[PDB]
């Protein structure tokens, strides 16, 4: 009871707060910092899902061996994403955040000296364990400095940096190692999977560098009774944006805020701790007051995510069988193909940034959804490589929308208490749904066209069907 009053209390003043800050040069100086952190994880699900298996096809490995590492990485992506969740919401955001951009780049850095095939596959794990946590992390970081009135907008244009950071990862895959035979031989020689390794943590190197620069969030604080901290953060965040718009003059008139409230022996008892926390507040999730948004926002992440990373790891496979087949009458293909998907989710991107907050999250998620269905249904009609890669760009573009209006949801459906915790176990869920659909997906590549694409708009309809029945967001102070 009293709680729940002191937490509304402490969301109503919050958004007054942060309209007092304003929105201008620290939120973009934040948004660069945690785009840096996306594209970090962009570059591991395009290293995960294209490059390791290709590399094992060209390696020499057992045919039962071809598709083991993208399947183990994924879910280690799976774990890490539920561990940095969890932990998020006790330890801090920017702190998990650090730990684990450290871990994902440390292993990274490993996996380049490594010589077998056991040792690069632990390594490449490990990592993928690392970047799991970055988008819960990432999105619910930025959107604790977003004031309600253009929240929506400004959380639209995060996703641009995961297709940056996929694009720069088919691009040094092209240049460094085009279709190249793999071995553990080289000696790294610059045009050696080596150097393409250390290339691709370069994205992560930086986050961590210019990660270290930001502030805490203050909401956080706010939550764990450190008001002090808070404040400070908070006038710097007035102080910033004043000074970069021409009037420094102005003082932070914020006065007092709500605020809530040997080695083996001591680390025993704070794990301890720590997990039993992060454990209550998984299980709070499915509470009476959140059990049906959770069931229901578990139906939608899956079917996207389910549908979404089938379609993209499949695709250049049917394109690669549809070249063969005619010759029978590489890798700059993915590349393009992902140069070309970057180009189209942008009309996505700007619609989606300008109708958020006027036609509302659901509005958003369920036509777009709706789209999705419609647009990938009508893959089944392409017959020449053209019209299938113009089909597919037409699928991105209608589905970026949908993404986005599930990420708004996923921050705006959550208490700020338990917002990474939710959004971990969401991302992890859709890690899963991942992984079953490009191992399903992936082995009608040789039998038929049809049933992946039947497959997919089936699973796209039944996500649409579940959006219309969540409840809406827009216009409520952050939770
Ligand atoms: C942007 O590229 C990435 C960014 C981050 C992780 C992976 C990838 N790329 C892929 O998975 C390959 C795939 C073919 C790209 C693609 C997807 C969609 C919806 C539409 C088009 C036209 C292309
Ligand atoms: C940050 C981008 C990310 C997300 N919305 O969580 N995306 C884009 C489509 C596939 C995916 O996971």
């Amino acid at each position: 009871a009293q709680r729940r009053k002191e937490r509304e209390e402490l969301a109503q003043q919050y958004e007054a707060i942060l309209r007092e800050c304003g929105h201008g040069r620290f939120q973009w100086t934040l948004y660069f910092v945690l785009g840096l952190a996306l594209m970090a994880d962009g570059v591991e699900v395009f290293v995960v899902g294209f490059v390791l298996p290709s590399a094992e096809k060209d390696m020499c490995l057992s045919d039962s061996n071809k598709g083991m590492l993208g399947l183990i990485v994924y879910l280690g992506m799976m774990v890490g994403a539920f561990l940095w969740g969890g932990l998020a919401d006790r330890l801090g955001r920017r702190q998990c955040l650090l730990i684990s951009l450290s871990v994902n780049s440390v292993f990274a850095f490993f996996s380049s000296f490594v010589q077998g095939y056991g040792t690069f596959l632990f390594c490449r794990l490990l990592s993928g364990v690392g970047i799991g946590g970055s988008i819960p992390i990432v999105f619910s970081y930025f959107s604790e400095f977003l004031a309600q009135e253009k929240r929506g907008e400004h959380l639209s244009w995060l996703c641009m940096f995961w297709m940056i950071g996929g694009v720069y990862a088919a691009a040094m895959a092209w240049a460094i190692i085009p279709h190249y035979g793999w071995s553990f031989g080289s000696a790294y020689q610059f045009h050696s999977w080596r150097v393409f390794v250390l290339v691709c943590a370069f994205p992560s190197v930086f986050a961590i560098g210019a990660l270290t620069t930001q502030p805490e969030s203050p909401r956080f604080f706010l939550e764990n009774g450190k008001h002090d901290e808070a404040w400070m953060v908070l006038k710097q965040v007035h102080d910033t944006n004043m000074r970069a718009k021409g009037h420094p003059e102005r003082v932070f008139s914020v006065t007092h805020i709500k605020t809530i409230h040997t080695w083996y022996q001591r680390w025993g008892v704070r794990a301890l701790s720590l997990g039993g926390q992060v454990w209550g507040n998984f299980l709070s999730c499915f509470g009476p007051e959140y059990r049906r948004i959770t069931l229901m926002m578990m139906g939608v992440w899956f079917t996207m995510s389910f549908s979404y990373y089938g379609l993209t790891v499949w695709f250049p496979d049917m394109i690669r069988h549809l070249q063969a087949v005619d010759y029978a009458s590489g890798a700059y293909m993915v590349y393009f193909v992902s140069f070309l998907g970057t180009l189209a989710v942008l009309p996505g991107n700007i619609v989606s940034a300008l109708l958020m907050d006027k036609i509302g999250r659901l509005r958003m998620l369920a036509g777009s959804s709706v789209m999705s269905c419609v647009s990938c249904f009508f893959l089944s009609f392409g017959n020449s490589e053209s019209a299938m890669i113009a089909l597919l760009c037409l699928f991105g573009g209608v589905s970026i929308a949908s993404w986005n209006a599930l990420d708004v949801l996923t921050v705006e459906l959550y208490p700020s208490d338990k917002r990474t915790t939710a959004f971990g176990f969401l991302n992890a869920l859709c890690k899963l749904a991942a992984v079953l659909g490009i191992s399903i997906f992936t082995s009608f590549v040789g039998i038929t066209k049809a049933a992946p694409i039947l497959f997919a708009s089936a699973a796209l309809a039944l996500g649409s069907s579940l959006a219309l029945k969540l409840p809406e967001t827009r216009g409520q102070v952050l939770q």
